[PDB]
DNA sequence: ACGGATTTGATTAGGTATGTGG
């Protein structure tokens, strides 16, 4: 029986059945479909969600990977559960939003995948790729220095810890924001609440959580001021959450805003003044399971969660769920119709980071200059090398230069945003195959881009009978390829291949002369 | 930028009902 081997993007030929396998400390570059790529609401459908995955001990060209050689390409079969264990929290409701929540977890963690081989078709002909059986969080980001000093002369308190003195004392509080008011004075109104009662503190406006039937008790509600030239920053950080400003929360006719359950770390100044607990928020920052904690704000948000879960109203948690879920991990179940809270917090704990600097400094534009939708000319480069399949797999490196390749066509495809063509050695018998190593034997080819597929259509509509675009279909052809470049992140690429004069016609015509050849 | 010596400093019921975009 077979012998260790060492996983690699191109080892899939010696992947055994139903094996898995395991990528440790992987970076996932980027995925497909994409912002750039796919613009509008592209329904995600499984399978057609690819991701990249790089692993340090793999050479590294530039901002332009390769697939199956220096990065795994990588299938989603089930996209709601690769979402869900991974941590994207939008998804069904929102494509946009769990693709964008995606990038926000890839581009600041590293993960271990397990991968499998994974039979899919191709016409009649059939391969493997890989597929992602898991995915565990290896490393995350490491906790900000001004998180750790900050907290240090702002150290976590509950509010019954809060002790109060002539002169200002510093902390930082988790807390639920209870109310936005302002009088057009110098100080805005912020109240906040732990349901954690401290004998100095005394706010009973507005005081309660979700409806008038749940109080919140005036020993638990902190009266809390901002300056205004703090609130700006205040406002745009909590717009990054909700896409709204502080003041547009209070909405319902008085000042309480609980029903959107807004979650801030409150970074605060506290005094006694005049008879009264004075608290100034000197900062805030919004809390959400996506926005990573430490361990130590873990220990106050997570009780402080499940607090405003139970108390809520019951009513009030099914008007505004889906406002909540911005900072409540609220969850719909089952057999029961019940919204249930999960436990679910991010937590804090160079190769890749360094390239993409680079790109963020010079530019995407030279990169952009290669981009598969770009509109494709023809006499980029003179006396064309003829090559096999194995070869062109082996380029690796933007060359910039056109390459022949005589190939069978497996099947083509018609995938809206581009045509996919599967290619493999002309030389095998019908098109009814299996294809063992993937790597050697098949080349996939693509066109995108509105000039490029209307060249390859004729038509500005994508307008084609269907056995036309099939017909090509077990014909072998000449083909002339060019190097081109897909965005798979917003500074990382990966690199593919394009035909050039290639057009339905072209194929179609081809197609038929070629049988009446053979017949 | 960066840090502290960090800007000021009020009420206590009860009505109505989202999500931030298909």
């Amino acid at each position: 029986g077979s012998d260790p081997f060492d996983l690699k993007p191109d080892s899939i030929s010696k992947a055994i059945t139903d094996r898995l396998y395991h990528i440790s400390d992987g970076k996932i570059l980027g995925f497909i479909p994409n912002q750039y790529l796919d613009p509008e609401s592209s329904l995600i459908e499984d399978d057609f969600l690819l991701i990249y995955v790089y692993t340090y001990e793999l050479p590294l060209l530039s901002a332009v990977f390769v697939p199956e050689y220096n990065c795994y390409e990588i299938a989603i079969t089930n996209v709601a559960k690769f979402f869900s264990k991974i941590g994207v929290r939008s998804y069904p409701h929102s494509i946009k939003n769990s693709l964008l929540e995606l990038k926000e977890l890839i581009d600041n963690n590293r993960y271990d995948i397990t991968i499998y081989k994974k039979e899919f078709t191709i016409g009649a002909a059939k391969s493997s790729k890989w597929a992602l059986k898991d995915v565990v969080l290896r490393s995350a980001l490491p906790t900000p220095k001004e998180v750790t000093f900050t907290e240090n002369k702002f150290p976590l308190v509950r509010v019954s810890n809060i002790v109060p003195s002539a002169s200002s004392r510093y902390y930082t509080v988790i807390g639920l924001a209870v109310t936005v008011k302002y009088t057009g004075g110098k100080t805005l109104v912020l109240s906040f609440t732990d349901f954690t009662a401290n004998p100095k503190v005394n706010y009973g406006y507005d005081s309660f959580l979700g409806s008038f039937q749940e109080r919140i008790p005036e020993n638990e509600h902190v009266h809390a001021l901002i300056y205004l030239n703090r609130v700006e920053s205040l406002n745009e950080k909590l717009q990054s959450i909700i896409k709204m400003g502080l003041m547009e929360c209070a909405d319902k006719g008085n000042s309480n805003i609980t029903h959107r359950s807004i979650i801030f770390k409150f970074t605060v100044k506290c005094q006694l003044f005049q008879g009264k607990l004075n608290t100034v928020i000197l900062d805030a920052d919004p809390i959400t399971p996506t926005t990573p904690v430490t361990t130590e704000e873990y220990k106050l948000l997570k009780p402080l969660r499940n607090k405003i879960f139970k108390r809520m109203p019951s009513e009030v948690i099914q008007l505004y769920t889906l406002t909540m879920s911005r900072f409540l991990p609220i969850s719909k179940n089952r057999m029961s119709e019940n919204p249930q809270l999960l436990q679910e917090q991010a937590f804090y704990d160079d190769s890749i980071a360094k390239l993409e600097n680079q790109l963020k400094r010079e530019g995407v534009d030279k990169i952009e200059e290669d981009a598969a939708t770009r509109p494709i000319e023809l006499f980029g480069t003179r006396n064309p090398k003829t090559v096999d399949i194995i070869d062109i797999k082996n380029n690796v490196q933007m060359d910039h230069k056109d390459i022949k390749v005589t190939a069978k066509i497996l099947s083509i495809f018609d995938n809206g945003n581009n045509v996919t063509i599967y290619l493999t050695r002309s030389g095998m018998v019908g098109t009814q195959c299996t294809i063992e190593n993937p790597f050697e034997e098949l080349l996939k080819v693509q066109i995108w881009g509105r000039q490029n597929l209307t060249l390859f259509f004729g038509n500005p509509n994508y307008s084609y009978k269907r056995e036309e675009l099939t017909a090509c279909i077990g014909s072998i052809v000449d083909f002339t390829l060019i190097p081109r470049v897909l965005r798979v992140n917003e500074y990382l690429y990966i690199k593919i291949w394009c035909p050039i004069y290639a057009t339905l016609e072209s194929l179609l015509i081809h197609s038929r002369l070629e049988y009446d050849n053979d017949t």
